[PDB]
């Protein structure tokens, strides 16, 4: 059964089997997290840009990087953008579930500067869930708020 924990750490020095890197669609390294994903596993980065709303898995030996491309919802309505959320994490389950790794290491999609000035906590967090839950792997939220924290840790405790 997929179990959830989150943490307040830079998801550069995760301890799990994967990671979802919070990806643009040009493969670029970025800013934020992208950045420090590329930062760490930088030859994840070859041929890594694939479209809004799908992930893409580089190898670095065995250790998968999910590139994972959430809208910029600047560019997009609230409805389509939702959709192409939704459908980036299901992307995601489904490379996990392919890759056969016990755990995994996710930020949330979509925010900070992807999310239109917006808080999209409890959208992005309610899609991770959704997709996750179809996997068996364990799952490590990353974030660096001190309050996101706190209000992730409380959506875990009242799934169970």
């Amino acid at each position: 059964a997929p179990s959830y924990r989150v943490k307040r750490m830079d998801i550069a020095k995760n301890d799990e089997e994967c990671v979802v890197n919070a990806a643009n669609p040009r493969g670029l390294p970025g800013n934020g997290v992208c950045k420090a994903v590329y930062k760490k596993w930088p030859e994840s980065f070859k041929n890594s840009a694939t479209p809004v709303g799908t992930a893409k898995t580089v190898m670095c030996g065995t250790y998968p990087v999910i590139h994972a491309v959430g809208p910029n919802f600047s560019n997009y309505s609230e409805s389509e953008g939702d959709r192409e959320l939704a459908a980036a994490y299901r992307e995601v389950a489904k490379e996990v579930t392919r890759l056969g790794v016990n755990s995994v290491a996710i930020p949330l999609l979509s925010t900070g500067v992807y999310s239109g000035g917006k808080d999209r906590l409890t959208q992005s967090l309610n899609h991770l869930f959704t997709a996750m839950d179809s996997t068996d792997a364990d799952v490590v939220i990353y974030c660096r708020d001190k309050e996101w924290e706190k209000k992730i840790s409380e959506a875990i405790q009242m799934r169970t």
